[PDB]
RNA sequence: AUAACUCAAUUUGUAAAAAAGUUUUAGAGCUAGAAAUAGCAAGUUAAAAUAAGGCUAGUCCGUUAUCAACUUGAAAAAGUG
DNA sequence: CAATACCAC
DNA sequence: TGTGGTATTG
DNA sequence: TTTACAAATTGAGTTAT
């Protein structure tokens, strides 16, 4: 009797149920509730809007970040806990001030000076060391026996602040030295060209503030006769970070091209290596070594023969010439600008300095207001010198400290500890505990240090004890954590699902992979009549001449180093592979280099062993534990070859066990499926046919071995937790409706799915890969990543300011000019992403527009885009789709599969709704144990009811208000059933279960016309075999018109629970204001400052009695109370004792009503308002516009034929131009019934008569705008041309504590109606 | 529709770490003047907190998902037009 | 208790 | 961005 | 801001049920 329309997005399900003739059933439904009415009548038509589902991600990084400062904390408390007896003897209450210092001095319970206790002694400490940075270079280069109160500030500050762990190993690299020692390599290699290094300041060049470039550029301006791309100038570049390649350097085929960062430059140098030889290894080495002390040469500044702790020297000097500037400039100013002095030394909101140092002004905002004053001034040329160095009046605790090491911060607390354990004997015998504190980590592999109680953590503990930083190792139980962290994420073997699967490197996954693709290879030679396949032998010498003797095996190596070598065929044509095979024996060859033992490899007996290492090599990370893993096998090999062992590393798994592949036999012929892939008569079954094949036992066994709620099946389906969270809902939405007729099933449910910071992301994808095409664009062409946001200007930079079809530059000044083009015509993919446009002078220039660009273009262009390929600036992607026209183009049966897809909805997300919806609607089975599909679950792709609107002119306005989403849902219900009516045979395309490329070309493309009386059809469209009745021109069509035509449709927004953070996160100032939170418990905020601007979880009705004036009586009060998030678990604990703490008195418990965000309340006229927190209130109304005023303006404004078609469309809205006045008409009586907004509705009118001149177009693209007056939700701004009307808020919830509440329905066809009044 | 492989891109989920920022306190402001006020000096650093907090007391957990109402019902979850 | 401006996110 | 909290203005 | 890891999914290809 019935079907349902569903349109899923990630913030409105529509829904609709529909009849035979397509129409939308009406219903009575009680109504509950202590109100006057009983029932309500109700179209079955509707959608559900809610707030978009959030990933997990900021929750992960809060969390995260969370537990490293409560680690940090406990960093301190170990020193504490150290130094705690021998301090007590020095300074009783020394941590205890510590511990208080943020403590306003009544509270404080100690003196107020924290580190002596007393004025003098804190003054003059100061005075001595003005930074912190000055006291630790004291206690790393002085003898003398320090104060124990300094010892432990200077150790917890390099413990608290500890820097990163980016680099292993060990940190102790002079630029000069190994420059010198680039250039003695260098020679030693090229005795006939040498360099003379002689007078070049090789320190002050590399060494300088400036980008890498440049100093390429003034390192090789001393070098005569030296360019920058040779091969001296291509080291030195490796030194300063740039990407440099070798390749023309060594006349080489394969682009050396290794930057010393990439994580694959180890591997990108003996690749190279082995290609000119292992006497270029000194100087490649050479190259590293220089760049290590460049880097660091970035951080330290000081010669390391002045002090120990270059580090905090550095700092000092940043104090110093500070201070010194500072006293040039303040005389400056005095000087020559004395009227300015106050305004740059004082005024804290003027990013002057005192804004810099007391305000809220970055450095980089200080530096852009005293730009000019320096530049105006005399006697500044320094101070601007400094200041484009970003190197002028610096802090020491900066943005920029992130690059420091940890290894350098505990080079400074090493030495202080050297230094004063030779006078406090628990220093020496506590030096490696310290130590230990700064640098040790909890690796990432073994995450939290739980027991039992946390949701995140897998590690297992060696023994039950307290870890500690010490005791790590032997408490914890690393290995079989690291083996967890990885197994705890990988897949079993879905054929063997207790088996895991294997490395997707293992040697015995390689074989297999070569051996199924190499089985269904197939040859043709003169003599013989028919290909055949690769026989056993065959197969065996082709692995053993070919795949262990190159990484690759390509077709023409197959044909000549094969069968011409082995089986004496000049010609000879293969069938199975392309160009080269795919599967390749890479892990065979890497393990050749290691231990160069080829018979070790090929002999059988080492098969396990070669499994466990590379297992070994895949499942760790840590080179120490590689190593203790390894040790079982360490004689079989040298000392050397373990080593290279060591730094072996892969990652990945395969999709299938080692036991599928090589354990489970036949029965009859005994042999494992890779047996049968080497060797299978002449019949060469590969893995999917011995799997399936009935005649083999592999099948039986899989099936042998073979071994979640609704909401739980949801969450585990892979998308956006947004696009879930509309799943979840379409399903709820569903049951209701079934539920709604009577519990009976819908014939077909039809699904339409809506297809699915960023700036950041562009300027990166530009500036490396700019930088990896070796391109000044950014330097000539500079710009920050919110212009980005434009297409043509970030296809400009992506193309390197090239056209991407013609070989010239382009001109940012003319983008305007330019177009972007689609590499494969937007008429067949309907791909709007960079990954299919292209920016050009004219598209013309991209040869015929009916194809991919022309040949002629490919050959002009392919060797440019490959460079764009390789600095990732284009994609394989839209490389390969440049390219196709040297690949014959767009086939006709291209094309026509473009046309189906246009259609046929294949997103894997669409098909588990459509799964779901299907598995819950046919249970049943029938007599040949099949299921019976009761309801066929339709999909449909948007385009097919968004083409009908346009066809039949049932055009959607989207912000006229939320109709729409329930008029797809109708739209596709109805076009759904009646293609699937009229086309039975399209069921295998469209319903969920189980020269000829022109026919369906022109099938695809003509599938919808039979709604059309004209392309010429009959008034009535009929189902050809079954005689029945699908479409009647002459009353369907008017049937959707009257469905779109009626005003009372079910738009219901979801009340939800606001959950999150507390508040704003904004650590606000003290202030006389009880909006304040406190931080702490005892932290009143009137002292100490705090929060504000809470989020409220939801709100209660309170109807109880509050005291009134210095007597407190007793007062009758009912109101909204917002309970916060931070409140909600001591609210709903005892809801009653947390009312009384509020004030509140002999509360009506029974009475209280929990009101969450988006409530309903009906007042007056229809009138409605939604809860948007305790204290406001949003819009509940919706303005059903009638369809011809809709239809007039998508019309008249372009919202998006034949030329007659246009003309008469014109002169429909030329003819209809007095709907302008009717449209704001009615937009008026709406507002002033249910809006009352009178100060922008008068403005609003004002507006609408300042523009009756304009032309229609404008207008009606204007009144689009109004809307957002009348719209559902939250006030908001809007611009009616150019006057901007801002929101009017209701700023007051006092109005709904008597009006009725309405509860709702997921569908709203369920109502409980509350009138408040009492 | 499905499976293995190749290449590339994207998305989701987790762990371990860095640097800032902010907040209160500590870095004796000095003169003139009864007073506000004026003139000058000065500034770069640190401690502590970084969701209030919780019990399960761990070097753990605290911002995702899920949520009309009513009848039951401790609660889970059923039922209701 | 309006218009309303600014703020974080 | 959008939108609910806040102090300001009156 | 950085490092380490797993899983789908899309989509151009080879072979199959
Ligand atoms: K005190
Ligand atoms: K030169
Ligand atoms: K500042
Ligand atoms: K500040
Ligand atoms: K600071
Ligand atoms: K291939
Ligand atoms: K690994
Ligand atoms: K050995
Ligand atoms: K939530
Ligand atoms: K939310
Ligand atoms: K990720
Ligand atoms: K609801
Ligand atoms: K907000
Ligand atoms: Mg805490
Ligand atoms: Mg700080």
């Amino acid at each position: 009797k019935y079907s349902i329309g569903l349109a899923i997005g990630t913030n409105s399900v529509g829904w609709a149920v529909i009849t035979d003739e397509y129409k939308v059933p009406s219903k009575k439904f009680k109504v509950l509730g202590n109100t006057d009415r009983h029932s309500i009548k109700k179209n079955l038509i509707g959608a559900l809007l809610f707030d978009s589902g959030e990933t997990a991600e900021a929750t992960r990084l809060k969390r995260t970040a969370r537990r490293r400062y409560t680690r940090r904390k406990n960093r301190i408390c170990y020193l504490q806990e150290i130094f705690s007896n021998e301090m007590a003897k020095v300074d009783d209450s020394f941590f205890h001030r510590l511990e208080e210092s943020f403590l306003v001095e009544e509270d404080k319970k100690h003196e107020r000076h924290p580190i002596f206790g007393n004025i003098v002694d804190e003054v003059a400490y100061h005075e001595k060391y003005p930074t912190i940075y000055h006291l630790r270079k004291k206690l790393v280069d002085s003898t003398d026996k320090a104060d124990l109160r300094l010892i432990y500030l200077a150790l917890a500050h390099m413990i608290k602040f500890r820097g990163h762990f980016l680099i292993e190993g060990d940190l102790n690299s002079d630029v000069d030295k190994l420059f010198i020692q680039l250039v003695q390599t260098y020679n030693q290699l090229f005795e006939e060209n040498p360099i003379n290094a002689s007078g070049v300041d090789a320190k002050a060049i590399l060494s300088a503030r400036l980008s890498k470039s440049r100093r390429l550029e003034n390192l090789i301006a001393q070098l005569p006769g030296e360019k920058k791309n040779g091969l001296f100038g291509n080291l030195i570049a490796l030194s300063l970070g740039l990407t440099p390649n070798f390749k023309s350097n060594f006349d080489l085929a394969e682009d050396a091209k290794l930057q010393l960062s990439k994580d694959t430059y180890d591997d990108d140098l003996d690749n190279l290596l082995a290609q000119i030889g292992d006497q270029y290894a000194d100087l490649f080495l050479a190259a590293k070594n220089l760049s290590d002390a460049i880097l660091l040469s970035d951080i330290l500044r000081v010669n390391t023969e002045i002090t120990k702790a270059p580090l905090s020297a550095s700092m000092i000097k940043r104090y110093d010439e500070h201070h010194q500037d500072l006293t040039l400039l303040k005389a400056l100013v005095r000087q020559q600008l004395p009227e300015k002095y106050k305004e740059i030394f004082f005024d804290q909101s003027k990013n002057g300095y005192a804004g810099y140092i007391d305000g809220g002004a970055s450095q980089e905002e200080f530096y852009k207001f005293i730009k000019p004053i320096l530049e105006k001034m005399d006697g500044t040329e320094e101070l601007l010198v400094k200041l484009n160095r970003e190197d002028l009046l610096r802090k020491q605790r900066t943005f920029d400290n992130g690059s420091i090491p940890h290894q350098i911060h505990l080079g400074e607390l090493h030495a202080i500890l050297r230094r004063q354990e030779d006078f406090y004997p628990f220093l020496k015998d506590n030096r490696e505990k310290i130590e230990k504190i700064l640098t040790f980590r909890i690796p990432y592999y073994v995450g939290p240090l739980a027991r039992g109680n946390s949701r995140f953590a897998w590690m297992t503990r060696k023994s039950e004890e307290t870890i500690t930083p010490w005791n790590f190792e032997e408490v914890v139980d690393k290995g079989a954590s690291a083996q967890s962290f990885i197994e705890r994420m990988t897949n079993f073997d879905k054929n063997l699902p207790n088996e895991k699967v294997l490395p997707k490197h293992s040697l015995l996954y390689e074989y297999f992979t070569v051996y199924n693709e190499l089985t269904k290879v197939k040859y043709v030679t003169e003599g013989m009549r028919k290909p055949a396949f690769l026989s056993g032998e065959q197969k065996k010498a082709i692995v053993d001449l070919l795949f262990k003797t190159n990484r690759k095996v390509t077709v023409k190596q197959l044909k000549e180093d094969y069968f011409k070598k082995i089986e004496c065929f000049d010609s000879v044509e293969i069938s199975g592979v392309e160009d080269r095979f795919n599967a390749s024996l890479g892990t065979y060859h890497d393990l050749l280099k290691i231990i160069k033992d080829k018979d070790f490899l090929d002999n059988e007996e080492n098969e396990d062993i070669l499994e466990d290492i590379v297992l070994t090599l895949t499942l760790f990370e840590d080179r120490e534990m590689i190593e203790e893993r390894l040790k079982t096998y360490a004689h079989l090999f040298d000392d050397k070859v373990m080593k290279q062992l060591k730094r072996r590393r892969y990652t990945g798994w395969g999709r299938l066990s080692r036991k599928l592949i090589n354990g489970i036999r036949d029965k009859q012929s005994g042999k494992t499926i890779l047996d049968f892939l080497k060797s299978d008569g002449f019949a060469n079954r590969n893995f999917m046919q011995l799997i399936h094949d009935d005649s083999l036992t592999f099948k039986e066994d899989i099936q042998k071995a073979q071994v979640d709620s609704l909401h739980e099946h949801i969450a585990n389906l892979a998308g956006s937790p947004a696009i879930k969270k509309g799943i979840l809902q379409t399903v709820k939405v569903v049951d209701e409706l079934v539920k709604v007729m009577g519990r009976h099933k819908p014939e077909n449910i039809v699904i339409e799915m809506a297809r699915e910071k960023n700036s950041r992301e562009r300027m990166k994808r530009i500036e490396e890969g700019i930088k990896e095409l070796g391109s000044q664009i950014l330097k000539e062409h500079p710009v920050e990543n919110t212009q980005l946001q434009n297409e043509k200007l970030y296809l400009y930079y992506l193309q390197n300011g090239r056209d991407m079809y013609v070989d010239q530059e382009l001109d940012i000044n003319r983008l305007s000019d330019y177009d972007v083009d689609a590499i494969v015509p937007q008429s067949f993919l309907k791909d709007d992403s960079i990954d299919n446009k292209v920016l050009t002078r004219s598209d013309k220039n991209r040869g015929k527009s009916d194809n991919v660009p022309s040949e002629e273009v490919v050959k002009k262009m392919k060797n440019y885009w490959r460079q764009l390929l390789n600095a990732k600036l284009i994609t394989q992607r839209k490389f390969d789709n440049l390219t196709k026209a040297e690949r014959g183009g767009l086939s006709e049966l291209d094309k026509a599969g473009f046309i189906k897809r246009q259609l046929v909805e294949t997103r894997q997300i669409t098909k588990h709704v459509a799964q779901i919806l299907d598995s819950r609607m046919n249970t049943k089975y029938d007599e040949n144990d099949k299921l019976i599909r009761e309801v066929k679950v339709i999909t449909l792709k948007s385009k097919l009811v968004s083409d009908f609107r346009k066809d039949f002119q049932f055009y959607k306005v989207r912000e006229i208000n939320n109709y729409h989403h329930a008029h797809d849902a109708y739209l596709n219900a109805v076009v759904g059933t009646a293609l699937i009516k009229k086309y039975p045979k399209l069921e295998s395309e469209f319903v969920y279960g189980d020269g000829k490329a022109t026919a369906k070309y022109f099938f695809y493309s003509n599938i919808m016309n039979f709604f059309k009386t004209e392309i010429k059809r009959p008034l009535i469209e009929t189902n050809g075999e079954t005689g029945e009745i699908v479409w009647d021109k002459g009353r369907d069509f008017a049937t959707v018109r009257k469905v779109l035509s009626m005003p009372q449709v079910n738009i219901v927004k979801k009340t939800e629970v606001q959950t999150g953070g507390f508040s704003k996160e904004s650590i606000l100032p003290k202030r006389n204001s009880d909006k304040l939170i406190a931080r702490k418990k005892d932290w009143d905020p009137k002292k100490y400052g705090g929060f504000d601007s809470p989020t409220v979880a939801y709100s209660v009705l309170v109807v109880a009695k509050v005291e009134k004036g210095k007597s407190k009586k007793l007062k009758s009060v009912k109101e909204l109370l917002g309970i916060t998030i931070m409140e909600r678990s001591s609210f709903e604990k005892n809801p009653i004792d947390f009312l009384e703490a509020k004030g509140y008195k002999e509360v009506k418990k029974d009475l209280i009503i929990k009101l969450p965000k988006y409530s309903l309340f009906e007042l007056e006229n229809g009138r409605k308002r939604m809860l948007a927190s305790a204290g406001e209130l949003q819009k509940g109304n919706e303005l059903a516009l009638p369809s011809k005023y809709v239809n007039f303006l998508y019309l008249a404004s372009h919202y998006e034929g034949s030329p007659e078609d246009n003309e008469q469309k014109q002169l429909f809205v030329e003819q209809h131009k007095h709907y302008l006045d009717e449209i704001i008409e009615q937009i008026s009586e709406f507002s002033k019934r249910v809006i009352l907004a009178d100060a922008n509705l008068d403005k609003v009118l004002s507006a609408y008569n300042k523009h009756r001149d304009k032309p229609i177009r404008e207008q009606a693209e204007n009144i689009i705008h109004l809307f957002t007056l009348t719209n559902l939700g939250a006030p908001a701004a809007f611009k009616y041309f150019d006057t901007t009307i801002d929101r009017k808020r209701y700023t007051s919830t006092k109005e709904v504590l008597d009006a009725t509440l309405i509860h709702q329905s997921i569908t709203g066809l369920y109502e409980t109606r509350i009138d408040l009044s009492q």
